[PDB]
């Protein structure tokens, strides 16, 4: 994500607050991350893949 | 890799976050305001 600097912070971020919360919200962490990641390879998609 | 698909997501990345407001302890919340912040940066810039 090198050329997507604020997407790439973005899911630093998001990991960094998973390993911090607890529960539900530890679901909708990973909810978030999940969108993110799906984010990222639509943006970063090369064709061929 | 579609408008409603990228939309869709950036949704749910929203919603899954605001969740987290008034829910986590003290010393996460700013971290929370920065996501959100974030994501709502992402979205603009894509409209």
């Amino acid at each position: 994500l090198e050329k997507h600097v604020l997407l790439k912070k973005l899911r630093d971020a998001l990991e960094s607050l998973r390993g911090r919360v607890a529960g539900r919200n530890k679901d909708d962490v990973e909810e978030a991350i999940a969108m993110v990641e799906a984010l990222a390879v639509q943006l970063t998609q090369r064709e061929g893949e």
